[PDB]
């Protein structure tokens, strides 16, 4: 229902905002050439957010929501980071490189379970999720959907 | 109450996680010589966090918590950013300077209302909050306390 969608979308937006902590940790680790999850301590679990985790190799962030939001196995949204292939007039986006000092701006793309391709402006597509998200797109902000 | 203080501290941890988006914005603006609040917007208000605001001239972040955490007027934490005067041969910490291209590591210090002074390692004290924080330190993580 539209009302049920409202409850879920509001709670999913809160989870995305709580994941700013992970986006910062990934940026700090990228700036030092460290594994992307190194030193990251996620905020306390809430009634809506079960966990926020970082993939140490790619910097992908996975947000798992509680049953108040979505059923288990259909409850995970992912954010994928990328950087331009070169800072000045890039021709493409690339995944982060573990171990490399990368201090430029990271672009984060949100993927819900229905989103089958990257949709970003120039310089174009970013990487796809490492671990597939499972949250229904209708419960996530529009930038996460197919 | 010990339990209530523990619950409050957990909710303050949520607000500190939300405030990572402001810390990222300050760092991006410092690297570009822009006003420190440029292009940032307080994440959605939550049951625990009223607002997160950046001072455009200093980069200090004010986090205001709801009554679920502390009473109105006793509910704010301030995060203060600083950099060394010289990254390679430092003698002191200094406040951020709007308009300077600052690409080094920014150190953030958290202040509760009853934290009397900056307490950072060498090269020494960072700046104090421009306006007084009001959250009691017992409701905040230890790094915010006297
Ligand atoms: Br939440
Ligand atoms: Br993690
Ligand atoms: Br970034
Ligand atoms: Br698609
Ligand atoms: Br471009
Ligand atoms: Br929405
Ligand atoms: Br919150
Ligand atoms: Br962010
Ligand atoms: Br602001
Ligand atoms: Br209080
Ligand atoms: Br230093
Ligand atoms: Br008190
Ligand atoms: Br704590």
């Amino acid at each position: 229902s539209a009302y049920q969608d409202y409850l879920a979308r509001s709670r999913v937006g809160e989870g995305l905002a709580l994941a700013a902590s992970a986006r910062l940790a990934v940026a700090e680790n990228a700036a030092s050439g460290n594994g992307f999850s190194g030193g990251y301590v996620s905020p306390p679990a809430t009634r809506n957010v079960e966990s926020i985790r970082i993939d140490d190799d790619t910097g992908q962030i996975a947000i798992a929501f509680t049953a108040r939001v979505a059923a288990a196995g259909a409850n995970t949204l992912v954010l994928v980071p990328s950087v331009p292939d070169q800072a000045d007039t890039p021709t493409a986006r690339v995944a982060l490189s573990k171990g490399v000092i990368q201090a430029g701006t990271i672009t984060w793309e949100c993927f819900a379970g229905d989103k089958a391709s990257s949709s970003l402006p120039a310089p174009g597509a970013g990487p796809m999720p490492t671990d597939a998200p499972t949250l229904a797109g209708k419960l996530a902000p529009p930038e996460c959907r197919a």
